[PDB]
């Protein structure tokens, strides 16, 4: 299926700050996301333009007297296209135990284990027989506030590499050019800083340094 988001860069931790001191009203969630990726050593799916991601996710204010596990849902997508601010991209994703997804970091060979359509798609469309030789090629934390808003759900993300923070608003939506001119123009008047987005965070990671 066709994901389809806004994507602007906010360019400080002011703009950032102010953003989500603004937004409080909206709150709806906080996620705290740890991302890891994986490709053979050559690049195999880089090169095909796919990305395999595991994430690993807890909701900040689950409840503290019933435990639950993190969640971990495995995504492909694939032939991304971002550019004005717009991604959009074909993805993936289902829901995996957190044990094995953890056991899939260690030894990428077990996400044969798991017996998912997304990763038997994996091996269909690119001509893979299994993930013997794969690597993960590690990945990065996100803390990610949910917000409803004029309509929308807007992603207010602090994403924390090694290299230095990263700030970002998204909005899935299947009206991207309306909701970006409609938070476009909240930015504007509240003089919150912000450009297009030109990379996904991946992208980013992987370049290790700011954009
Ligand atoms: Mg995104």
């Amino acid at each position: 299926a066709m994901e389809v988001e806004v994507k602007l860069r906010l360019l400080t931790a002011a703009a950032h700050l102010r953003l989500t001191t603004l937004l409080t009203p909206y709150h709806l969630k906080t996620l705290h996301q740890r991302n890891t990726f994986f490709d053979t050593p050559k690049n195999d799916l880089s090169l095909r333009r796919a990305v395999l991601r595991l994430r690993f996710l807890q909701n900040a204010a689950v409840s503290a007297a019933s435990p639950s596990p993190p969640r971990c849902i495995v995504s492909l997508k694939a032939k991304p296209t971002l550019a004005n601010g717009i991604s959009r991209v074909e993805e993936d994703e289902e829901e995996i135990e957190y044990w094995i997804g953890k056991e899939c970091v260690e030894s990428p060979a077990k996400l044969s284990d798991i017996g998912s359509r997304v990763l038997k798609r994996v091996k269909e469309e690119y001509g893979f027989n299994d993930f013997l030789g794969f690597v993960c090629l590690g990945g990065f934390e996100n803390v990610r506030n949910v917000y409803e808003w004029r309509g929308v759900k807007l992603e207010v993300d602090e994403t924390k590499y090694d290299f230095g923070n990263c700030y970002e608003i998204e909005c899935e939506t299947e009206e991207p050019e309306r909701v970006k001119t409609m938070i476009e123009e909240f930015l504007t008047e509240e003089k919150i800083e912000f450009s297009n987005s030109d990379m996904t965070k991946f992208a980013v990671f992987r370049s290790g340094k700011l954009p």
